[PDB]
């Protein structure tokens, strides 16, 4: 019930660059309106192969979208997910759209620089991909919410 986890577990909340963390920070200037809809987790600063879904819910979609690159949303009672750039062709993801999900299952294998984790209410991820530059509250910072849910498991 409402699990949260992170997605290398070996490496747990670990530790992020400026540029890395979410919504406006310094060393993330060179972004449009300097805002970071997601929490960046390297290859380097968050080793590990698989990724590890951060919640349990289900695949509503896997797409490319230059940017995103390959990307997987899976959507809770309350939150979409979108795991993306991790990915460097959609063989690299293990799971099927429609597919339940628990907390800890291996959404695919990361063989770029990084993930993108972002977090969002919003049901359509398109219009919240819209807002990919807007600090507007579509996104949510995902660190935050999985140190949270953590806690208070
Ligand atoms: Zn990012």
């Amino acid at each position: 019930k409402d699990t949260w986890g992170w997605p290398f577990p070996s490496v747990g909340e670990g530790y992020f660059s400026g540029a890395q963390l979410f919504g406006v920070n310094p060393g993330g200037e060179f972004r449009m309106n300097g805002f970071h809809d997601g929490l960046d987790f390297g290859s380097i600063d968050h080793p590990g192969s698989a990724v590890h879904a951060v919640h349990s819910g289900v695949v509503t979609q896997i797409g490319y979208i230059a940017g995103l690159e390959n990307y997987v949303v899976v959507r809770s009672d309350e939150y979409t997910f979108v795991y993306q750039e991790a990915f460097s062709n959609k063989g690299n993801i293990s799971v099927k759209v429609g597919q339940q999900i628990n907390t800890g299952d291996v959404i695919g294998y990361r063989d770029t620089s990084h993930l993108h984790l972002g977090i969002t209410r919003e049901t359509n991820v398109m219009k919240a991909i819209a807002n990919s530059f807007n600090n507007n509250g579509t996104w949510l910072d995902p660190r935050a919410l999985i140190k949270n849910g953590i806690a208070n498991q």
